[PDB]
């Protein structure tokens, strides 16, 4: 078993970590998943390890 990380959370459903002035090295500092693609929601967030009990491949 294994879990898997997780940054793409709903942008309404997102945790604020910091304040958007915030910097990449600030948002990466503590290691909240940064994010500054669409504006209005917060660019620096928490993560969310969702349950995956099935898992997946990828690429190695």
């Amino acid at each position: 078993e294994a879990q898997t990380e997780t940054c793409t959370v709903a942008p309404r459903e997102r945790q604020n970590c910091g304040f958007p002035g915030v910097t990449p090295s600030q948002c990466a500092n503590k290691g909240c998943c940064f994010d500054d693609t669409v504006r209005g929601v917060p660019w620096c967030f928490y993560p969310n390890t969702i349950d995956v009990p099935p898992e997946e491949e990828s690429e190695f």
